[PDB]
């Protein structure tokens, strides 16, 4: 189940980029970095996830290490996405889309060492991850809001809900790891790997349709 | 023997690099970004094959050369940046498109090292979506990218040109050579596979910058 | 001991972020890169150092401890250093992102060859770590040749600050090589404790104390 769970996740990662491709093709005022970071998010995602589904990127608690080769190039590319619609039709500010590159980089991390920690060590990493994943929500709602409210009311509209999609299902993910094997062991295997999933569809391929749906009918 | 020829292409990167740096103090219009690069690739590949000359850049699994990859995971993206640097020559750059080539091409280099560590129907599943990466950023060169070099003038353009079929020449060879050799059909034997990647990467890296570089000061006014 | 020298470096790396952190917020004329720098450098540094402290940034390898973890902090760490030195340069003047970006080239090489240093054992050793020094020196002949001839086109002020925080840098650099090699990756003369206190006060004034002395200074050009 596992292995064709993963075959799945990465044709629907495929289907995915191939949407954005077209997409990109009639761009509609959307820059072209956008339909690239929106393609390399799930051809990544869907590369590392066809690792899983070969039998290839898990050691064995099973670690399911490919979810780490994904997201720390996955996710910090999501938040330059989310910062890029922030800046949408105005100036940018790279030092602040950099450094929810480097809080991101740094979370992912702290998960695979906490991963591959037990005890109080494994909860030290955990929460270092969490801390960086509440300043990337304080900056998101806080700085980087007030840049898309200073690009006027349809984009700070469009931005507000591309911010409300992308951290409701970023705070689930820390919440699964905890509960599933890596963390506290309440949740099953087969549980988590169905939650990093489904998550994951959303949080990339769905996140980039209704952001670029959006940044479109600005056009 | 394996080693001696590793400590020989070394000595020739070490020669192309110190070339590039005396080019780069008469730079005849270029920019000092395109022989920074042209010294980044046989410096970085240089220190890679050193590696396999002293014995540690390989291990055992059939012998894997894994040296191969720290090398072309830098030294190919770099190579495609010069290239798309070539064809803005003069115009604005595109960047959003030199990064879709590097993406491209750091993911074909990442499949060719799990292909080589994989076994069976699975290691030509990786070889496979290395080969769809070579076609896009092949379709890439001769398509957009070939339309900034046009738009940049005849001159320019013909240089391009150039370039971009000196280097597709020689890309193609290396999964031809991957597959023939022992990570894929075993056909080839170990040493015929080292000298391959012996001498095409002098080509690749010391020869497409003599090109390039020539064929951009040659564009110099006074 | 070992341990509990970590936990103080990676406190006293996090007192520092949070001090730039509240400069940032009363910028004077800086621009907020450097200030982010400045943050990254010891927060990254003190996670490394914290993973000591744990038990965990470290193995046994030839009878001897390799404390791989500073590998990671300084492939992070050094070259956000030398951007903030290159900065400080190009301070009131146009970037030369090129020259920036060579001596970050520069410094991971340095980096890795030290790792690959520690991993290997007689003349391997030596050919890895005389290929880091070399890379060193080309630093420091960038940073007092053409780096501050930068620092020196953005006027008398600027470039009175900038070979202060050059001439700061640069002693505190030569010692990590020097330390290296006579302590256990080395020759072994030094002992390890030794070489750990070494290893936790020089990058204290190298992180925290530089960034002090650049930060306080630009501020002061307001
Ligand atoms: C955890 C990994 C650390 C990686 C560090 C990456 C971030 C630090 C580097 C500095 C980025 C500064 C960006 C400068 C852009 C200025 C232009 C602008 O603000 O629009
Ligand atoms: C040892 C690993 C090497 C990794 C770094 C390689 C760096 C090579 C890339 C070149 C960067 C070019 C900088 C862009 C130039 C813009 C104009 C300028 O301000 O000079
Ligand atoms: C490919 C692009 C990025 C994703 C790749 C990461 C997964 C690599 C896993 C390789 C492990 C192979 C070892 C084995 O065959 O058991
Ligand atoms: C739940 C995670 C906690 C933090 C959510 C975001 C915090 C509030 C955003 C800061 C607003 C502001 O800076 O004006
Ligand atoms: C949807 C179906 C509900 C199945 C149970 C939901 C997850 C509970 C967690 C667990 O028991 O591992
Ligand atoms: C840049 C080059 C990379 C060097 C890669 C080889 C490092 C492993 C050597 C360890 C050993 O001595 O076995
Ligand atoms: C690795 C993944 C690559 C994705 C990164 C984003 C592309 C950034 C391109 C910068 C755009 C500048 C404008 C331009 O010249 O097109
Ligand atoms: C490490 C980072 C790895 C990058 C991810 C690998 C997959 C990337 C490929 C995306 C590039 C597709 C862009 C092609 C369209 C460009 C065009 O229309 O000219
Ligand atoms: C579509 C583009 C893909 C082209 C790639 C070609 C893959 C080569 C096939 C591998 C040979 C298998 C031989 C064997 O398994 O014994
Ligand atoms: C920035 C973060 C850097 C942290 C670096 C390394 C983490 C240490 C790796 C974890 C080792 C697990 C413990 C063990 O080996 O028993
Ligand atoms: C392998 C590890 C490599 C990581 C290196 C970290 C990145 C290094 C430094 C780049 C900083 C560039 C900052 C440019 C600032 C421009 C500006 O402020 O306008
Ligand atoms: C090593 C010490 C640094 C030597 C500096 C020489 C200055 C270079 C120059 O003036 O261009
Ligand atoms: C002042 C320099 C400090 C170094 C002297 C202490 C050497 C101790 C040792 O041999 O371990
Ligand atoms: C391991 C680190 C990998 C990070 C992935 C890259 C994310 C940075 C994206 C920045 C895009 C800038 C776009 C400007 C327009
Ligand atoms: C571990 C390395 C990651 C740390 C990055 C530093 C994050 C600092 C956040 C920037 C603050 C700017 C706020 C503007 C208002
Ligand atoms: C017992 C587990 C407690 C872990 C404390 C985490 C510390 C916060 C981050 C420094
Ligand atoms: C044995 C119980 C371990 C649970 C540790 C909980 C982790 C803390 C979650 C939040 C992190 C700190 C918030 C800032
Ligand atoms: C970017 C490529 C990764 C660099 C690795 C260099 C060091 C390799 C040592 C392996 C043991
Ligand atoms: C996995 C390692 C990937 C590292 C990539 C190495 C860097 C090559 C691509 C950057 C080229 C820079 C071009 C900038 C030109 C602007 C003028
Ligand atoms: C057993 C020894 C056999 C060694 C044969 C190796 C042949 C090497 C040819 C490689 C082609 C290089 C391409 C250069 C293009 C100009
Ligand atoms: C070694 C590869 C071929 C180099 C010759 C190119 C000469 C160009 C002169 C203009
Ligand atoms: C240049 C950075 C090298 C440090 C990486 C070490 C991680 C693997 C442990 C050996
Ligand atoms: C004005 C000419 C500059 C020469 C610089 C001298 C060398 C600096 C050495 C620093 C290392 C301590
Ligand atoms: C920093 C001065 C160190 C002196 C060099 C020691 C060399 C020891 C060889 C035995
Ligand atoms: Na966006
Ligand atoms: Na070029
Ligand atoms: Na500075």
């Amino acid at each position: 189940m596992i292995s064709i769970l993963h075959y799945g996740y990465s044709f629907i990662m495929l289907l995915g980029a191939l949407y954005f491709y077209l997409l990109s093709k009639d761009p509609k005022g959307v820059p072209a970095s956008e339909y690239l970071i929106a393609m390399v998010i799930p051809l990544w995602s869907g590369a590392a996830y066809l690792s899983i589904a070969l039998g290839q990127g898990l050691f064995q608690t099973t670690i399911y290490y490919a979810r780490y080769i994904d997201w720390v190039i996955s996710t910090p590319l999501l938040l330059a996405a989310l910062a890029l619609t922030a800046m949408f039709g105005g100036k940018k500010n790279l030092t602040l889309l950099f450094s929810l590159v480097a809080l991101d980089v740094f979370m992912i991390i702290t998960g695979f060492v906490a991963d591959l920690s037990i005890g109080t060590t494994k909860y030290i990493w955990y929460s270092l991850g969490v801390i960086a994943l509440i300043i990337i929500l304080v900056i998101t709602f806080g700085p980087l809001r007030r840049i898309a409210l200073s690009n006027g009311t349809r984009l700070a509209r469009h931005y507000t809900r591309v911010a409300i999609y992308l951290s409701a299902l970023w705070v689930c993910y820390p919440t699964a790891w905890l509960l599933g094997p890596s963390g506290l062991g309440l949740a099953q295997e087969l549980t988590e790997v169905l939650v990093f999933i489904i998550l994951p569809i959303f949080s990339k391929v769905g996140f980039s349709i209704v952001d670029l749906h959006g940044l479109r009918k600005l056009h």
